[PDB]
């Protein structure tokens, strides 16, 4: 239960062991570090790997399997499909340019459209926490020149999310990969 200003994102990486030595979580002091980070590209550039096509999920470190810390990659006009988080912790940090989270509703099981409650527009260093009882949520980059990169935080680890066609409701089990780990390229 003490927090001290990250130095450094590898400073960042080890507070952040610390609070996620026991069983539980305490969202809030979580969320106040990353966003007590300044983004310092030199130190995340390794993991800022761009894919043309789509944005990549870049492993930064498996917190002894408490807690995966990635990287998101943007490419301006990349967004996520709408997606839970397979009941977890989701910390979204954004160290470079903006995204928009639209929050949805969990669909009823008839097949009507899903609409948005709320949206946002996250800009550099602000940190957002998403979880499934707060909504199913979509990323976006729709900047048209400048790419984005966020740093986020799942625990507990997970594999799998799903994905909601937005005009049924009707969900996809998709399966998470990496386009690199701890700065290698993983096809
Ligand atoms: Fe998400």
């Amino acid at each position: 239960t003490e927090l001290l200003k990250p130095r450094t994102l590898a400073d960042l990486i080890r507070i952040l062991h610390e609070l996620f030595a026991g069983d539980e979580v305490n969202v809030e002091e979580v969320q106040a570090v990353l966003e007590a980070y300044e983004s310092n590209p030199a130190e995340w550039a390794l993991y800022a790997k761009f894919d043309q096509y789509r944005y990549t999920r870049n492993l930064v470190d498996q917190g002894n399997g408490k807690f995966n810390l990635m990287i998101l990659c943007w490419g301006e006009g990349h967004g996520s499909s709408i997606h839970d988080h397979t009941d977890s912790h989701c910390f979204l940090k954004l160290l470079q340019g903006n995204l928009k989270e639209t929050l949805f509703d969990w669909p009823d099981k008839k097949s009507n459209e899903m609409i948005k409650k709320s949206e946002r527009t996250l800009r550099e260093n602000q940190c957002a926490y998403i979880n499934d009882s707060i909504g199913l949520h979509r990323v976006e980059n729709v900047s048209h020149t400048e790419p984005a990169v966020s740093l986020q935080l799942y625990s507990p680890p997970f594999d799998t999310c799903h994905a909601f066609d937005q005009r049924t409701g009707h969900k996809n089990k998709v399966t998470m990969t990496f386009h690199s780990k701890f700065g290698i390229r993983t096809p």
